[PDB]
């Protein structure tokens, strides 16, 4: 229905605004664009599903996310990729991991304060009906 397409358009506006607020934060610079294979050639031998904030905006615009849960699966993948690729004790790995955990925790905290729980339940019930 037209009502349903209006629901999904509001979801996209909300996701673009959360993603923009993450992308301008200086702590999250190394998560804003895909890893360059001609700077880190080993990356794609270890990490089987790369993800970054520029790819997330592209996915919003392609109508890939029908719920906030499917968006948070990609924010979780950005954070889990960094914990797996940079697991060592040295300061450079520990700084990347601390920033990855902060990106994940910031996304969840914005959504807890700003997403209405009945708006998410509506999106889940439309998705299940298709
Ligand atoms: C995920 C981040 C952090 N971990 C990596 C291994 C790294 O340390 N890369 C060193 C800088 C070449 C890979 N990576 C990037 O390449 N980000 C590129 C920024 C977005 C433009």
């Amino acid at each position: 229905s037209m009502q349903e397409e209006d629901t999904f358009r509001e979801l996209r506006i909300f996701l673009r605004n959360v993603t923009h607020r993450l992308a301008i934060d200086k702590r999250f610079r190394v998560f804003t664009k895909p890893v360059d294979p001609d700077e880190v050639p080993d990356y794609r031998t270890v990490i089987k599903e790369p993800m970054d904030l520029s790819s997330v905006i592209s996915k919003i615009d392609l109508h890939k996310y029908l719920t906030v849960k499917d968006y948070l699966r990609d924010i979780d993948l950005i954070c889990s990729n960094a914990l797996e690729y940079n697991p060592d004790r040295d300061p450079g790995d520990r700084l990347i991991r601390h920033r990855a955990c902060a990106l994940r925790d910031t996304a969840y905290a914005i959504i807890k304060e700003e997403l209405d729980e009945d708006f998410e339940q509506l999106c889940e019930e439309i998705q299940e009906s298709r």
